[PDB]
């Protein structure tokens, strides 16, 4: 039917970072979860379904599962900073980039590039394609916030961790006056396109770099590569099945996302795709 | 004499956090610094320095030495997560508290201390004990950022992590431009005190707290305590000492502190704490 955790046992002796709201440690099947809670003055169900994609893209993503907690919505992200293994996010690798005057929380794409090529975590070109292959995923998605703490590295000395913090994908303020507003507009629909959302990593002037745009204009070939491997393992029909298992999402926003990815692969993803596929030999 | 890291062995596998500038990962003296940078749009200083009155006022501490990169100047800290050692902040702790509806980032006081009460690292007293403290040197030292990433605790379970990140007190902005500025104009002086800095914490409507007005008018028993319990042991000459003995500073810059740490001292610390001690009985 639908998960509870409200009853599982919590492990009170771990924590978690991010700035926006709650989690906690606990236990199901044996295994251990961080377990974000929603804030409240949405994105619970962008962090499973946008996973989900990730992970049916054959990328390495967190395992989550929507489920209860005393009466709140809850994604259950599968723990992988256990069994002794530490997470160090980008972002304190940027740090060391002390030749860039710039701060490793600084998401400017040239140097987030740069010092990829000049870290000693990882062999530069695993690094170099997973984060592009990362980039693609995030294309389709819509992410907002890549930020350099959104992603990075597991030591017990390292290997990259596994996607995480899709939280940030797939419109998460958008309610069911929102998809409503945005499914009978094709102009706002356009506009949930094109203009936004956009990447949180930035060009060498300092705006956000559009996803569109990029995508469809860069000669990197870099990112066309992941392109074009990516591009294949991506299955519309599987996409919307994962949408149509989602747990306690509501109708109206089911189709939502349904519509919403449909126009992303095909005003984005397909026409940069086919570009990227023209540029051989 | 002074000290020139520019040669030492940099560990290439270890980064670390924070927004403000880059920090390396090297060898002194056979063991592990974390060495912070200055950004450039004068804190290499303010850690140095205050760190070395923490250390005074007789709480634990990360060590700290000011040094030379490349014609740079430099504060190494001596890395407390090498040996296993882990390194969690308060934040994270913080963010496991899913009855406030509130996020693990926020500052509100009372929110805060809640989280000290019902939280199962620390046997909770004796954070509450720390904390205080904390809070204490903080009004001597009059620092605007003691958020929740600001401090944390330990394990390889938990023992509470040495005061660190001490880089925001001490007026940080302020340039020979400023001290002179400063030293002058009486006016000026005085709203380096009463008005600013603010603790980064805060009171239930939202404002900052005042560090003068709240030490002077509270009825926390737990914060007065810490007065007492602390003040003895601020040693006025040790601390002028530690600015004198302070390596590359300017003299102009020396003197503004000792001025605006006399300053501290006596117009909040003093008055508040005879104020506590009348408070018994
Ligand atoms: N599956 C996981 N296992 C262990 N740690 C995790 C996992 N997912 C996230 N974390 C850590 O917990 C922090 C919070 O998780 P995250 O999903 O990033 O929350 P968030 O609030 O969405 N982050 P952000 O929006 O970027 O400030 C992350 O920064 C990681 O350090
Ligand atoms: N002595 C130390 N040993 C090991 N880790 C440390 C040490 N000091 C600080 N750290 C960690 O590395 C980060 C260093 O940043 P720190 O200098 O403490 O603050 P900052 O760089 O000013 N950024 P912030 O406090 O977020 O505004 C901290 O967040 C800790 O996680
Ligand atoms: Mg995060
Ligand atoms: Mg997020
Ligand atoms: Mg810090
Ligand atoms: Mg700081």
């Amino acid at each position: 039917p639908t998960i509870d955790f409200t009853f599982c046992e919590i492990n009170p002796k771990k924590g978690f970072g991010g700035a926006n709201g709650n989690k906690i440690s606990l236990f199901y099947n044996n295994e251990l979860y961080m377990v974000k809670f929603p804030p409240k003055p949405n994105g619970c169900f962008s962090e499973y379904v946008a996973c989900h994609i990730v992970n049916s893209l054959g990328l390495k993503v967190q395992e989550t599962l929507l489920g209860t907690y005393k009466n709140k919505i809850v994604v259950a992200c599968k723990d992988f900073t256990t069994h002794q293994y530490e997470l160090v996010d980008f972002l304190s690798l940027k740090n060391t980039m002390i030749e860039l005057e710039k701060s490793g929380k600084d998401t400017n794409l040239n140097d987030v590039l740069y010092a990829i090529d000049n870290q000693h975590f990882i062999e530069p070109k695993v690094l170099k394609c997973f984060f592009w292959d990362m980039f693609v995923a995030d294309t389709l998605l819509g992410n907002f916030d890549r930020h350099n703490g959104n992603w990075g590295f597991l030591r017990a000395e390292y290997q990259i961790a596994p996607i995480f913090d899709c939280g940030s994908c797939l419109y998460p303020q958008a309610d069911d006056v929102v998809c409503q507003k945005v499914l009978s507009n094709i102009d706002e629909l356009n506009a949930r396109i094109y203009n936004f959302p956009q990447s949180i990593l930035k060009d060498d002037n300092d705006k956000k770099i559009n996803y569109y745009d990029f995508l469809t204009q860069t000669n990197n070939k870099d990112c066309l590569d992941a392109l074009l491997r990516i591009y294949p393992r991506i299955d519309m029909n599987k996409i919307h099945s994962i949408i149509d298992n989602t747990p306690f999402m509501s109708e109206i926003h089911k189709e939502f996302l349904h519509t919403m990815l449909d126009e992303r692969k095909s005003k984005i993803i397909d026409v940069a795709h086919t570009r990227a596929i023209e540029l051989s030999l």
